[PDB]
């Protein structure tokens, strides 16, 4: 399995075109804001929403964590996506700079 730190998933920022991300986490906690540009879908969707995800491209899925975001990332390979875990989740992300 592929990982990146939240240090250097926030670089990337910096550089020429934004990332995929995908917030696995649930409603209530996404409500307390996310990061800007990510899609939201529940973990326990992910199953049932395999569509969404192209082929061609890469996704960095986070959860509050870090373990249960490795856990869709697995699976995601597993379904022939292109998938990096964000280690630490949100709460080594922290809570500045999010959208609300
Ligand atoms: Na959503």
């Amino acid at each position: 399995m592929e990982s990146i730190t939240v240090t250097e998933l926030k670089e990337k920022i910096l550089d020429a075109n934004p990332v995929n991300i995908v917030d696995v986490r649930t409603d209530q906690e996404t409500a307390m804001g996310i990061i800007p540009g990510a899609e939201t879908i529940p973990m326990n969707s992910i199953p049932d929403n395999l569509n969404y995800f192209n082929d061609n491209e890469t996704y960095y899925i986070i959860c509050k964590a870090g373990g249960r975001s490795a856990q869709v990332v697995q699976y995601l390979e597993q379904n022939g996506v292109n998938a990096v875990n964000v280690e630490g989740g949100m709460d080594e992300f922290g809570d500045e700079g999010l959208e609300h």
